[PDB]
């Protein structure tokens, strides 16, 4: 009810967000490196 450890792991939430952000950033930067966000298609 309160004592219980929902843990409302604000930290894990913060971690998840930061992590999701890092993953998005890396995928984004990587995709940018490989040119995927890029077109220059024929």
């Amino acid at each position: 009810g309160a004592l219980e450890e929902r843990a409302i792991p604000i930290w894990w939430v913060l971690v998840g967000v930061l992590g999701g952000l890092l993953l998005l950033t890396i995928l984004v930067l990587a995709m940018w490196k490989v040119g995927f966000f890029k077109r220059n298609r024929p």
